[PDB]
């Protein structure tokens, strides 16, 4: 067994960067707040440090889908208890079923009960909820609205065991696109929320009245009046739409429901907000703008009630992409509303809010000259979760596709003032890291991220001012620096429907955009010669890989390389480039103009990660494989002429190098992999002869390791990319 060494793991500070489909306040305990994410686990707010604490970093390599958090419930009767429904996809992309996780210590530790079906924390419909709900009068009882047509599920033993509720017989019939050939939009979204009437029981006794939301346009709302023994469609309900939210107020005895014509979170063209009064059975359409009006171009979600003053409620657009989201507020139970912005004289608007992003300045997306009617930063989008603090009428929080915004002066709206919104995402690190580099001079690390581009990180403790611009990719798929002239850098990535390339000669002080070769539909990957004098780019979509000798102004096709081959430059000899594709290794000795196959056997076809070593010409390490084929770590010391498998590694998925141990003759090597039957993150300081585990079972981060980098200046340091937990750095303790 590889021994473990004590390490300190932190996030490189970005603040947010991903979608928060759910914010959940505990109804009895003030400042107890959780957030659920689509791909990056769940978090608990720590009010003493003003930061979020991740709760699911123990999810590892084989159960990686558990970082998908489709619902979370926090127990009002016992605030130490918390539950989460987990799993990431309901198609083939997650090979595993979902689970309900249960905790008696606020998510410090958990136990899992696997479900007999999949959970879709990053599927369509994931902003509808909460599907998981605890009986507020009898906390042994929990319900889960399942996806897929599996219907309504229940535990009566504090989450330990779960079974289908036989008497609930509508599992839902809506998929966003039932004929999607991509097999992503075509899954039944199912039973979407469970909401109790707390006045229908008392501490210790089963709540008799329960409402359930179903993604069925003709049967959206069900009710039990006998503690879930029997269920019936609620009479007199509206039809034609899907209920994103169902929020019940026992003070006035009213169920509010926000509907949309799709499951969300990316779309929604029509919907309504309805009010059901339980005492009389009355239905009222309280839509700020009803779907019968041609002025309405979004559905509704973001439904929340002010628990301290329950005549006050809010709802929001699901979805207004243009000109921005709108939020609506009523203080008289929906009889009338005002809106957070208004047209004054088109394209100008008046606003009931201001926004301060000085703690997360990249949220303007590098745009400080937006064209009216747009502003920058925007109010938001994918704003399915909007929540008034049940202990403080002045606090509200909402999730977007990029952040959590919060206000602490919400009732200023009601006196004609402007609420202040600010990000509230310190510690909540949700980005997918696609590539990462650590040069030997200047800033310690550069990130290449999905959705927000990525950054030069001048200080790992300080949020970068802006993502890369000119060009500004949505996702940077690959970045490189010229080993011998590190201020020269290149990056490729995704831009409005296609791809492109950005180059720089002052280490990203400023970039400019190069021209494209034919057929580019996405960034793919790129390599920069060691002296900065050539670029080899394998774009997505293109039929070829291309060379530039003009720093991206012009290109020429490379005849031998398959489309999309993984390219790496030698870090010493500017004339050497390498490529890997599907079991074949290829080398160029003429600075990228041509390549030739050198190895066609012994390398697993699945391997797609390799790297040349700084300071060591022709020294290459290669990681990959699969459990059905062959798997491990290979090394060449002859510029790719041949590879030797390391006997010390059972499986490896990526490899990088950093500063040598004092006295050692070779850089430290870091891998993502399996060594002596243990999965994790390993360091070798003797050329791969033996390994030390530098992570631990609480710090596994799921499907991590697509991008890793050692640090040539700092012994022991590893920049560890994740898919949903940002960019970590680990240091020897
Ligand atoms: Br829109
Ligand atoms: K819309």
């Amino acid at each position: 067994m590889a021994p473990s060494e004590n390490y300190t793991w932190k996030n490189v500070r970005i603040d947010g960067g991903g979608f928060v489909p759910g914010i959940i306040f505990n109804q009895k305990e003030a400042d107890l707040i959780y957030a659920r994410t689509a791909i990056g686990g769940a978090y608990r707010w720590n009010s003493a440090t003003s930061s979020w604490i991740p709760l699911l970093d123990w999810v590892g390599w084989d159960n990686w889908g558990w970082n998908g958090v489709m619902s979370l419930a926090t127990d009002a009767a016992d605030p130490n208890r918390v539950y989460a429904a987990v799993g990431m996809y309901t198609n083939t992309w997650d090979p595993n079923n979902g689970a309900i996780l249960r905790s008696t210590d606020r998510g410090n530790t958990w136990q899992a009960t696997p479900l007999p079906f999949k959970v879709g924390g990053n599927m369509p419909g994931r902003g509808m909820g909460e599907r998981l709900a605890i009986d507020p009068n009898r906390n042994s009882i929990i319900y889960y609205g399942a996806e897929g047509g599996n219907g309504l599920w229940r535990s009566t033993d504090y989450g330990a065991t779960w079974a289908k509720v036989s008497s609930f017989t509508n599992g839902g019939n809506y998929a966003q696109d039932p004929n999607d050939p991509n097999d992503y939009l075509n899954k039944i979204q199912g039973v979407v929320w469970v909401t109790f009437d707390p006045a229908s029981g008392s501490a210790g006794n089963t709540s008799q009245v329960i409402y359930v939301g179903v993604a069925d346009t003709q049967n959206a709302i069900y009710r039990s009046t006998d503690g879930g023994t029997t269920w019936s469609r609620l009479a007199g309900q509206p039809t034609g739409f899907l209920p994103h939210k169902g929020v019940y107020d026992a003070v006035n005895g009213v169920l509010y429901i926000a509907y949309s014509d799709t499951g969300g979170p990316y779309d929604g063209a029509k919907g309504d907000v309805w009010k059901f009064t339980a005492s009389s059975g009355t239905w009222t359409n309280i839509s700020p703008i009803p779907s019968s009006s041609s002025d309405l171009y979004f559905g509704y979600s973001g439904l929340t009630i002010d628990r301290k003053n329950p005549n006050t409620l809010m709802v929001a657009s699901q979805i207004a992409w243009w000109p921005d989201a709108v939020f609506f507020r009523s203080t008289n139970g929906g009889a009338s509303w005002t809106r957070i912005w208004d047209w004054t004289s088109y394209p100008s608007r008046s606003f009931r809010y201001t926004m301060d992003i000085t703690e997360v300045p990249w949220l303007n997306f590098g745009n400080s000259n937006p064209v009216a009617p747009e502003v920058s930063p925007k109010l938001g989008w994918m704003n399915e979760s909007v929540e008034i603090d049940p202990h403080n009428s002045n606090r509200l929080m909402y999730g977007t596709g990029a952040t959590i915004y919060a206000t602490e002066n919400l009732t200023s709206w009601d006196s004609g003032g402007q609420i202040l919104l600010k990000p509230m995402v310190k510690g909540l690190e949700e980005t997918a890291v696609l590539d990462v580099v650590s040069p030997p001079v200047g800033a310690p690390v550069y990130s290449a991220l999905g959705d927000i581009g990525g950054f030069r990180h001048d200080d790992l403790t300080k949020v970068p001012t802006s993502m890369y611009t000119t060009p500004n990719f949505s996702s940077t798929t690959s970045i490189d620096f010229a080993e011998l002239q590190p201020a020269t850098m290149v990056r490729v990535g995704n831009l409005d429907s296609g791809g492109g390339i950005g180059v720089t000669t002052n280490a990203g002080g400023s970039w400019w955009q190069g021209q494209n070769p034919p057929g580019v539909t996405s960034g793919g990957n790129v390599a920069l010669a060691a002296d900065g004098g050539a670029i080899v780019w394998a774009p997505g979509g293109s039929t070829n890989v291309y060379l530039s000798t003009t720093f991206g102004s012009t290109w020429t096709a490379i005849s031998a390389l398959p489309a999309g081959a993984v390219i790496e430059a030698d870090r010493v000899n500017p004339n050497k480039f390498y490529a890997l594709a599907n079991g074949t290794f290829y080398v160029s000795t003429n600075k990228g103009a041509s390549f030739s196959a050198t190895v066609t056997a012994g390398i697993p076809a699945a391997a797609r990660k390799f790297k040349a070593v700084y300071g060591r010409e022709g020294d290459i390490w290669l990681a990959g494989g699969s459990s059905t084929t062959t798997y491990g770590l290979w090394r060449s010391t002859n510029s790719g002429a041949s590879f030797t498998k390391l006997a010390s590694v059972q499986e490896a998925d990526n490899v990088t190098f950093g500063k040598a141990a004092t006295g050692a003759t070779y850089p430290a090597i870091y891998i993502i992999g399996k060594v002596d039957n243990v999965r994790g993150v390993f360091r070798s300081t003797n050329e791969g002869a033996s390994w030390v585990r530098i992570n631990d079972d609480q710090r596994q981060y799921g499907n991590f390791g697509e991008a890793i980098s050692g640090d040539p200046r700092i012994y022991g340091r590893l920049y560890l990319g994740t898919n949903g937990r940002g960019l970590l750095y680990g240091d020897s303790a």
